[PDB]
């Protein structure tokens, strides 16, 4: 499997972090709250995020059905835009792909929005869906993969990844509790999206993007309670322990080694590091836990300050910073994200 | 891809089709509509179900969360209790399991099922998840072509696929409209397990169940109305088009000439059908579209007598009854679902 395109979308309004914060003490309810606020929407090292809303409105979205129906309506807008962007970039066309799927967590569509996504494009009617659901942040690097394992039994055929992450729109079941408050300090709204081609299909199509070589899911035992969502009346609310930092920072060097001793490399031979920006301590843990020196990194990092957490998004985001920065050819590559589970994925890439 | 088990797990309490109406018209706001209700509930050709909860405990099942979290506790119980059933059939083990597959309508969960599952059983550490919402009634036979596809690319590989449906839970979203009742007179609550393997551990594990051949999707255009839900501060309430069975009549028999064909067989090459129990109506559309004699598909008939509605799992239940009865060795088998997209699903498979 080759990756032949990555495009990313975000919503028209940009808002610098400050402007976000300055409004939002002053929102129902937080003005009690306003120091910590600050104090966390600041050492989040976000500068601007994108929001799929006017700022002004989200005071008046209380109510979880009204918005988890701008999800289905917004997300879909976003996820066709971005697969447009990448299939342009893959110089293909919807008629195409033998294969969509779909990643979110932020909002709970039925039918899934690969559904809705085909419908918009006029996907052929035969394509396999798969809409992924509970997966988080992890879904970027775990969608690649699961497009991988695809086009290693359908070598001809072609497959997209779209993710759309409407975070903002969670409002509703925000509270002024400190792990709320924290994604309220970190989450942005936008979409990506990845074209890949099977072995066989690399070439009579022109395939630009990286080789997807492996993968490795790694699942800790007994840590549900790191990344979660509390469902209820209210929506979709946070559940983020402080907890994640010290597993990474404790067993992640490990899932790398265990990863690239299958392939003979070491963390010296990744050309291009393309990681996941959970804010932060969590790229601090990452950086400290495989001692990488602050280069290998800085991409994650700018992008994280650019257009904060995407959630699933950013990583693709971020791949694509890295596919334009032109790596050493020949050279690897390695996803890194994680997410609900607590789990961590591991793509190995090599460039062209 | 050859499956190797199969198993349907069931809530324990099983009520009469009739003392579960004869309670029903007594719930909180319910007697008004008593004789729609009977009208509804005799009408849907089915003489019991499981329930996940006690009967009388319904009523107080208002709130969505309480919901949720009652889903997720017991949704992970009876679905690893659906899975190890099928290993042990399958003759395997928790550990052998390269990827699950895991398959829900009805709870939100987020970590998602499989995660869970996985930690239960103690899956591998790297074990490849992969967690299907919003396919609904489809996800049966959708999730076993997907074992097909993963496997197609892995042939030493063991894939499960685990569906849980727990239809009740969805209770707060119940009021008196006629198609949510409609769904009080149908849905059931229960789970399945396939195991499958790949073709050369086939060989090895001497896999039992039926080759899995091929699939084909079909997603009629601009149907996303005729199913699925409005999800809401109340919970997952159902839309359920008038409209569906007019479009299997319509379009169906087409999606499956075009699907034969392409393998030079016929509807009557068929050895078994595999169909989904959505409603006696759909049957008969079905089979009146298909031109199907009156046995072909009664185990599926009787499927819906017996358990009710199970969303995606009953397909799987009617697919054990079908290895049960043994049909002609080396003929071939068909499965056939619908739901949300609306789409269908076809699975063709051949009989040991
Ligand atoms: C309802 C059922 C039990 C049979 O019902 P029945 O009482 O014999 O006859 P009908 O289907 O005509 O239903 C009676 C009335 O309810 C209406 N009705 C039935 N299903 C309805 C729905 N889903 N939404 C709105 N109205 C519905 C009918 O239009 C009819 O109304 P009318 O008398 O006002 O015109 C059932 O078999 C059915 O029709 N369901 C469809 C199956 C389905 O959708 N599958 C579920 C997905 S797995
Ligand atoms: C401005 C609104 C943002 C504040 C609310 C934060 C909502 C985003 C939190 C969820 C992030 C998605 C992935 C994290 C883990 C998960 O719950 O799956
Ligand atoms: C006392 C028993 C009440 C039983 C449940 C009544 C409401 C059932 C709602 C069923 C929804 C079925 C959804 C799944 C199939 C689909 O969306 O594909």
């Amino acid at each position: 499997s080759v990756i032949a395109g990555v495009f990313g979308a975000l919503p028209p309004h940009r808002y610098s972090q400050s402007e976000i914060t300055d409004s939002f003490v002053e929102f129902p309810g937080l003005k009690e709250h306003e120091e910590i606020i600050r104090r966390l929407h600041a050492a989040a090292k976000v500068n601007g995020r994108h929001l799929v809303l006017p700022l002004q409105q989200y005071p008046s979205l209380t109510d979880f059905g009204d918005a988890n129906e701008i999800f289905i309506e917004k997300a879909v807008d976003l996820g066709v835009e971005a697969l447009l962007g990448a299939l342009d970039d893959a110089n293909l066309r919807p008629s195409d792909i033998d294969m969509i799927a779909t990643a979110t967590v932020t909002g709970v569509a039925v039918p899934s929005l690969d559904a809705r996504i085909a419908g918009r494009l006029g996907l052929r009617p035969d394509v396999r869906r798969m809409p992924l659901f509970g997966l988080g942040s992890v879904a970027g690097a775990a969608g690649v993969a699961r497009l991988r394992d695809y086009l290693r039994g359908a070598p001809d055929d072609v497959a997209v990844l779209v993710s759309v992450e409407l975070c903002s729109l969670t409002y509703p079941a925000v509270k002024p509790t400190v792990s709320s408050l924290v994604g309220t300090a970190l989450f942005g709204d936008g979409a990506a999206a990845v074209v890949a081609v099977g072995d066989r299909r690399a070439e009579q199509v022109r395939a630009g993007g990286p080789d997807i070589l492996d993968s490795r899911s790694s699942l800790y035992p007994d840590s549900l309670h790191i990344m979660g969502w509390d469902v209820g009346s209210h929506g979709l609310r946070l559940r983020l322990s402080p907890d994640l930092t010290n597993l990474i920072e404790r067993y992640l060097a490990n899932d790398v080694t265990t990863f690239l001793d299958a392939h003979r490399l070491t963390k010296d031979d990744i050309g291009a590091w393309v990681s996941h920006p959970g804010g932060p301590k969590v790229i601090d843990a990452v950086a400290t836990s495989l001692a990488l020196p602050p280069e290998a990194l800085e991409l994650t990092w700018r992008s994280l300050g650019e257009i904060g957490n995407l959630s699933s998004a950013s990583i693709l985001h971020i791949l694509r910073d890295t596919i334009e920065k032109r790596p050493p050819s020949g050279s690897a590559g390695l996803m890194l994200a994680m997410g609900p589970g607590f789990c961590t994925e591991l793509v190995l890439l090599r460039w062209r």
